[PDB]
């Protein structure tokens, strides 16, 4: 069975389109093997904080982890800062939540 | 354009993820749909009391999505689907869905 990680960021109201625009070119997760898809996504109808979801698509829940154990990973992230951070005041992220998933089935037409 | 995800999330009965996801080997005619590109269907790894399996399906557009949602093989494949909560239910496990729905901002393919 494939695996999945969502990374779930909650966001300032309206920031989600800049913070999407933050994920167009690749930093190296394509390098590892085992991925195979990301989807950036928006919610729709919040009324609330902004939700972004990034899903990352794998052979295997070991590849995600391996990623996650990666020099890549943290060049990516090496820029994020979390608004409560010292130094994240004008950051529009307030968190994130991590979730893992069985993919049980899969159909592509 | 953006592919839009709509997402119907099951809460289940605790056991029950893997028998409710064979429930969507077989095709029901979404596959039909113009517009319809992918689907997946997830077990959520947890320690929670509930089963929890997503149904998330990838499209063109929202019109696309729109248009299966209001279709005769939307309400064929659904014919038999009972809720726990149902008079007739008796022999569900699905407790709830609650659907969700998203722009895809961006996707990448390896
Ligand atoms: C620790 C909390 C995290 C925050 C606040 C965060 C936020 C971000 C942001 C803002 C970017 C774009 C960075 C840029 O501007 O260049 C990014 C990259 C990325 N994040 Fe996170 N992230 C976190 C951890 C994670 C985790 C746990 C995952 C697992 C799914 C994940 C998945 C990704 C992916 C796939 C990319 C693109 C990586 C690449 O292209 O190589 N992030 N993250
Ligand atoms: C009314 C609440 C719903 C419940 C309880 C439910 C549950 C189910 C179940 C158990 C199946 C397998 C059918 C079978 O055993 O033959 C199914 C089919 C399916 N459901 Fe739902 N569903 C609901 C509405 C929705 C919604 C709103 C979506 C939108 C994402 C959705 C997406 C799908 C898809 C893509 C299939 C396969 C259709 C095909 O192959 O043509 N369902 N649903
Ligand atoms: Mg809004």
């Amino acid at each position: 069975h494939m695996f999945m990680a969502e990374n779930r960021l909650q966001l300032q109201k309206g920031s989600a389109e800049e913070t999407i625009e933050r994920f167009y070119n690749r930093q190296g997760i394509e390098t590892i093997e085992g991925f195979q898809q990301m989807f950036v996504t928006k919610t729709l109808n919040t009324e609330d904080t902004d939700e972004v979801k990034i899903l990352t698509i794998w052979e295997s829940e070991d590849s995600f982890n391996n990623w996650l154990n990666s020099d890549v990973f943290k060049e990516a992230h090496k820029n994020v800062r979390l608004k409560s951070d010292d130094d994240g005041q004008q950051s529009p992220i307030l968190s994130n939540k991590v979730f893992k998933y069985d993919i049980g089935y899969h159909y592509q037409k």
